């Protein structure tokens, strides 16, 4: 009947002789009540990632046209036509999460559609091959992920999933918002009320990415960025800078676009081949990039979701 086997301690795989694996294996017992040989059973069939090790090194911390070519992987009439029919297909759900989190449909649509072109592209890596590779063996992030992955093995138990059939990013991402772990854990909401958070439910997704928004200081009606008429060459630009509107003013920006009460803003600086475009990055703009770090990966959702907002009206 049952078989508790105390005597296999030892698990077999790519992480068999790994002391981070098993000083994890330790903690999940101790601090979670999970049972030792369980664990030991799914982590003998994880598998150590060289490729997701490789791509976690490239990843670690002009004018050519770089923004161009950023922006076109993500607004193409193909990906723009996609999200209207995404938008459309969800449209309730959609004005409900702009109701409750004050997060607007072309922010959800914009997101959704630059992380997995709206469901099409979840990933493919089981996420606890990526999760127990990143915890096991990178020591520069491993602390960071062997929380991702604690956090995704109660999950797995909690929504009693199969934590070895769950794909997603070489970093652990998952579903239509590829959400992290954690953020699963602070932020996703079951927002077809059904009971159960599925990051693979579009509904809950959109929801997801509208608290998510919120929990990071959205404001509600409030512009993103708004494009300067100049140039400011010498000045140190990126998503982190923090300028008072005078100092930008005497920098030899003005914006496009009435700024309202907002006295300081960030300096963009887009790589369009030609030269460069200037933009003043609101707290809107700050918020977009808390969902991933990047000053390209923000305008591209926002822009996106623009599009998708005007295509609709046609
Ligand atoms: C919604 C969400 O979960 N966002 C998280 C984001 O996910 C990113 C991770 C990225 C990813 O999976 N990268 C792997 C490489 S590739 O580009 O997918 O090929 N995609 C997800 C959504 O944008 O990663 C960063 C940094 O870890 C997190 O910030 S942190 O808490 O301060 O660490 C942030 O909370
Ligand atoms: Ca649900």
């Amino acid at each position: 009947m049952v078989e508790p086997q105390h005597n296999v301690m030892q698990m077999g795989g790519d992480f068999a002789n790994n002391p981070n694996a098993q000083q994890f294996i330790d903690k999940m017992v101790n601090k979670h009540g999970f049972d030792r040989q369980q664990l030991q059973e799914i982590l003998s069939q994880a598998k150590r990632l060289d490729s997701v090790l490789r791509l976690m090194d490239n990843q670690a911390p002009g004018p050519n046209g770089a923004w161009l070519r950023y922006r076109k992987k993500f607004i193409t009439p193909d990906n723009v036509q996609n999200g209207v029919v995404f938008w459309n297909q969800y449209e309730d759900a959609l004005n409900r999460a702009w109701q409750v989190y004050g997060v607007p449909p072309e922010i959800i649509v914009g997101i959704i559609g630059v992380e997995t072109r709206w469901g099409r592209v979840m990933g493919k890596t089981r996420i606890l091959d990526a999760l127990a590779t990143l915890s096991f063996n990178y020591p520069r992030r491993a602390e960071y992920f062997s929380g991702e992955l604690e956090t995704f093995l109660l999950m797995a138990r909690d929504e009693q999933d199969d934590p070895l059939n769950l794909k997603g990013s070489f970093a652990g991402a998952m579903g239509y918002g590829q959400f992290m772990p954690s953020s699963y854990k602070q932020y996703a909401v079951d927002f077809s009320g059904d009971g159960h958070i599925n990051l693979w439910d579009p509904v809950d997704a959109i929801g997801s990415v509208a608290n998510y928004f919120k929990a990071h200081g959205w404001v509600k009606g409030d512009q993103v960025a708004v494009m300067a008429n100049g140039q400011a060459p010498g000045l140190p630009n990126g998503f982190k800078t923090k300028y008072s509107i005078s100092q930008l003013a005497a920098a030899g920006l003005t914006p496009q676009q009435p700024l309202g009460n907002h006295q300081q803003a960030s300096l963009l600086r887009l790589d369009v081949g030609t030269g460069y475009q200037y933009w003043y990055g609101l707290p809107n703009f700050y918020t977009i990039t808390r969902y991933n770090h990047s000053t390209h990966y923000a305008m591209a959702v926002w822009q996106l979701g623009q599009a998708v907002a005007l295509a609709r009206v046609q």
